[PDB]
C-alpha cells in the first residue's frame, strides 16, 4: 500500500487519540477522508489489556487471537476496530464517501509547517489540509541497563506493545524467575499477571522499585502499603527501596544489584519505569515543547498552529480548571484525540470534560482516578467496609466493558487551596460522574466525610 501525495486530515501515529480523532471526525463529516500514519505494524490498538485482561485468559490461543475475555467473561479484540473498517490508503482520495485509511510500518519524519506538509521514512511526501500529531510516547530504561552490555538490553523488555506481550508471555512460560523494575501502576499489573502465571507453572517473579511502597507516588501512604500487601500475596518478592547499581550477566543469569548491597539473580527484566514523549517532529517543525512538563506545547484547544493540534500522551495542554498539565492515560487519549477531531471539523471547543484513569490488579482490586493526582498534594481518605459488588469483576458483569473508560473501599480527596482538585477511588465503580462534578464545581467542603457519601461511604 502506497501514500497518496495529498489528504485532508493527517493523523500522525496510529494509537488511541489518532484512533479517537479519525472517528470523531467521521462523525462531523461523514464523507471525510482521513490518513492515519503509523510507525508500528499493527492496526490501533486498546493497551491496557496488554498488562491485565490478556494475562487472566483460560485460552492458550489468546496471544494469537488477542481477543481477551474482560472480568465479567464478555470476549472482545484488542482492536478498536477490525480491518474491514480502513480503506487502503493509495484508493483513499478515490473511494466514494472517503473513508479512515492506516499506512502501517511508516514513520513520519519530517513536519513541513509551512508548505502543511510531511515526509516518511521511505521519502513519500504528503500534503495536508489539517494534521494532528498523536505520537503517544517511548518507554524509558535505566541508565544501568543502558551501560550494561547488548545482552543484558535482549533480556529486558520495555513493556508497551502487543510485541512485548508476545514476547514476555512466551518468557513467561520458558524461565524461572522475572523481575520488574518499577512500582506504579503498569509494574503493579504485571507483577500481579505474572505472580498469576508463575503459581501455575511454578516459577518466580520479583518486582523492584525505589520507593517505599508500591504507588506510593500516587497514593496515600496506608493504600499504598495496602497496595504492597496485595501484590505480595500474589506471590512477588516485592523489593521497595530499590535503586539499581548496575546490572551483569554471569553463569547465563542477569545480576542485578543494587546501592544499598542487595543483589538479585534473575532470567529476564521488564521495565515499567515511566515514558519520554516522542517529540521528535519539534525539530523539523518549529513546533514547543514544553520544559516543565515535556511533550508539545498545545493550547485549551489542543492546537499547536493554524492547522495542526496534538493529542494523548505527547501533548502538554492548558487545562483552564486546573492548568497546565500532560496526562498519559487511556480515556484522556479518547477524550483528546475527540476533541482535537471535533476541533479540526472547526468545532473550536477546549477541555472540558476531565478524564479519568483506572488500574485493576486482577478481578478483585480496582483503583479509578481523576484531576490532579499526586501523593506530595494534602489528602483525605474516607475509607469503608467493602461489599461484594466492590470490585472490578462485579462492576464489569452491569456495564459490562473492562475498559472502565475491616476497610476494602474508600475514596481519597486530593486538595489545592482547600478544594478537591483530585479524587482517587479504591474498589468504588460507577461513580466517576460524581467524581468529576466534585472537580467541576470546585467548592470549598465544610467536611469530606460528607462529600465521601456521596461515594457510599459512610459511618
Ligand atoms: C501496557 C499498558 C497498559 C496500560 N494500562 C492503562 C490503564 O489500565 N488505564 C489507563 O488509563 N491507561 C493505561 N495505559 C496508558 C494508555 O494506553 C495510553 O495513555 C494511550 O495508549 C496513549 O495513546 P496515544 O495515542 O497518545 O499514544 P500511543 O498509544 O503511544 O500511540 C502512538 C503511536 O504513534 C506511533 N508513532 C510515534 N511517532 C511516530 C511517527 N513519527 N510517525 C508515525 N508513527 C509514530 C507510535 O509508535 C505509537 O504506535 C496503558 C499503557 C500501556 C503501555
Amino acid at each position: 500500500d502506497k501514500a497518496p501525495s495529498h489528504v485532508p486530515f493527517l493523523l500522525i501515529g496510529g494509537g488511541t487519540a489518532a484512533f479517537a480523532a479519525a472517528r470523531s471526525i467521521r462523525a462531523r463529516d461523514p464523507g471525510a477522508r482521513v490518513l492515519i500514519v503509523s510507525e508500528d505494524p499493527e492496526l490501533p490498538y486498546m493497551r491496557p489489556p496488554l498488562s491485565k485482561e490478556l494475562w487472566f485468559s483460560d485460552d492458550p490461543n489468546v496471544t494469537k487471537t488477542l481477543r481477551f475475555k474482560q472480568w465479567n467473561g464478555k470476549e472482545r479484540s484488542i482492536y478498536f476496530q477490525p480491518p474491514s473498517f480502513y480503506v487502503s490508503a493509495q484508493d483513499l482520495p478515490h473511494i466514494e464517501n472517503g473513508g479512515v485509511a492506516v499506512l502501517t510500518g511508516k514513520k513520519v519524519v519530517q513536519l513541513d509547517v509551512r508548505d502543511n506538509m510531511v515526509k516518511l521514512n521511505d521519502g513519500s511526501q504528503i500534503t495536508y489540509e489539517k494534521c494532528l500529531i498523536a505520537t503517544g510516547g517511548t518507554p524509558r530504561s535505566l541508565s544501568a541497563i543502558d551501560r550494561a552490555g547488548a545482552e543484558v538490553k535482549s533480556r529486558t523488555t520495555l513493556f508497551r506493545k502487543i510485541g512485548d506481550f508476545r514476547s514476555l508471555e512466551k518468557i513467561s512460560r520458558e524461565v524461572k524467575s522475572i523481575t520488574i523494575i518499577g512500582g506504579g501502576f503498569l509494574g503493579s499489573e504485571l507483577a500481579c499477571a505474572l505472580g498469576r502465571k508463575a503459581r501455575a507453572l511454578g516459577t518466580e517473579v520479583i518486582q523492584l522499585f525505589p520507593e517505599k511502597e508500591n504507588m506510593g507516588k500516587i497514593l496515600p501512604e496506608y493504600l499504598s502499603n495496602w497496595t504492597m500487601e496485595k501484590v505480595r500475596r500474589e506471590g512477588v518478592k516485592v523489593m521497595p527501596n530499590a535503586i539499581v547499581q548496575s546490572v551483569g550477566v554471569s553463569s547465563g543469569k542477569l545480576l542485578i544489584k543494587l546501592k544499598d548491597g542487595r543483589k538479585v539473580e534473575t532470567d529476564h527484566i521488564v521495565a515499567a519505569v515511566g515514558l519520554e514523549p516522542n517529540v521528535e517532529l519539534a525539530k523539523t517543525g518549529g513546533l514547543e515543547i514544553d520544559s516543565d512538563f515535556g511533550g508539545f506545547r498545545v493550547n485549551a484547544e489542543l492546537q499547536a498552529r493554524s492547522n495542526i493540534w496534538v493529542a494523548g500522551d505527547a501533548a502538554c495542554f492548558y487545562d483552564i480548571k486546573l492548568g497546565r498539565r500532560r496526562v498519559e492515560h487511556h480515556d484522556h487519549a479518547v477524550v483528546s484525540g475527540r476533541l482535537a477531531g471535533e476541533n479540526m471539523t472547526g468545532a473550536a471547543k477546549p477541555y472540558w470534560h476531565q478524564s479519568m484513569f483506572w488500574s485493576d490488579l486482577g478481578p478483585d482490586v480496582g483503583y479509578e482516578a481523576i484531576g490532579l493526582v499526586d501523593s506530595s498534594l494534602p489528602t483525605v481518605g474516607v475509607f469503608a467496609k467493602a461489599t461484594a459488588q466492590d470490585n472490578p469483576k462485579s462492576a464489569t458483569e452491569q456495564s459490562g466493558t473492562g475498559i472502565r473508560s475491616d476497610y476494602g473501599k474508600g475514596v481519597i480527596f486530593y486538595l489545592r487551596d482547600k478544594v478537591v482538585v483530585g479524587i482517587v477511588l479504591w474498589n468504588i465503580f460507577n461513580r466517576m460522574p460524581i467524581a468529576r462534578k466534585i472537580i467541576k464545581d470546585g467548592e470549598q467542603h465544610e467536611d469530606l466525610n460528607e462529600v465521601a457519601k456521596l461515594f457510599n461511604i459512610h459511618e
